[PDB]
């Protein structure tokens, strides 16, 4: 449940899309430069943005999901009603964030018309899809959607709130190879004390899945533990309340806006 460091390599992609995700509350301000930028995600009802990247350098599609920067997007935010995650029947006995399900089902054709579009192309590259606070919860919708499909899918995820059950939490276990962490597809990070992740209570049969990645001050890949298993340790045990400086800033990179 519980070991200190990771590799130079892996400590180096983690900040590597945590620049991404951050980014996107800009307008995908300072990022790599072997990156070319795609298509805007974009529903005014909802005010749900993101972006469509390629890297013909890296071979990967990524998707990215802007948090929270407005209050129609924090009305999606305060929704901890469950519902049937009626679009993807696959997930057995799954159930998803309410205020998240809105916005998923806002963009989906969105994201799938935009992600074919590039996949139909180069049926060569994996996708990747990341995202901070919010923007990281609809990435797992996301991912969890496209994963049915494609096989190659990765997710990064970054203050990443419960979004789901447990059923849908073994569901994206075993799709993403969480049973160890040599095989992991799915990288939850956490940083601090970051009380969002906490949210929504798990009293209300909330739960969280894929592998946990803990950082602490400073930063570092010496200071980053792998945290697995099912029971309190690593950021939830902090117990960070809600909305906290730990949670705007991963990796020493503010959600506010571009200093990479
Ligand atoms: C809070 O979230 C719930 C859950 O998503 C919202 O109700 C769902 O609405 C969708 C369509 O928007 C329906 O297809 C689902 O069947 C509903 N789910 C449930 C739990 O019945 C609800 O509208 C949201 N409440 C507010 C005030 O926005």
């Amino acid at each position: 449940a519980s070991t200190q460091g990771i590799s130079e390599d892996l400590y180096n992609r983690l900040v590597e899309m945590a620049t991404i995700s951050q980014a996107a509350y800009a307008d995908l301000c300072n990022i790599p430069s072997t990156i070319i930028k795609g298509e805007k995600i974009y529903n005014a009802q909802t005010d749900i943005n993101g972006w469509i990247l390629r890297d013909d350098t890296s071979k990967e599609i990524i998707t990215v999901f802007r948090g929270t920067g407005s209050d129609t997007n924090l009305q999606l935010d305060t929704n901890y009603t469950l519902t049937p995650f009626d679009t993807l029947p696959q997930c057995n006995d799954c159930e998803v964030h309410g205020g998240y399900y809105i916005g998923w089902i806002s963009v989906q054709d969105q994201v799938e018309s935009l992600v074919k579009q590039q996949a139909s192309q180069y049926p060569d590259y994996a996708l990747t899809v990341t995202g901070h606070s919010l923007g990281a919860s609809m990435a797992a919708l996301t991912a969890a959607q496209l994963s049915a499909t494609y096989d190659n899918v990765r997710l990064y995820t970054f203050g990443e709130p419960r979004s789901g059950n447990q059923a849908f939490a073994s569901y994206m276990n075993d799709a993403f190879q969480v049973s160890s962490p040599e095989t992991t597809q799915y990288f939850r990070v956490t940083h601090s004390n970051d009380g969002i992740p906490n949210l929504p209570p798990a009293d209300e049969g909330y739960a969280h899945g894929g592998v946990e990645y803990w950082s602490v001050d400073p930063y570092s890949a010496q200071n980053t533990f792998v945290c697995t298993g099912d029971e309190v340790q690593c950021c939830e045990a902090q117990g960070g309340q809600g909305v906290n400086d730990a949670h705007t800033t991963y990796f020493g990179m503010t959600s506010g806006a571009c200093t990479w």
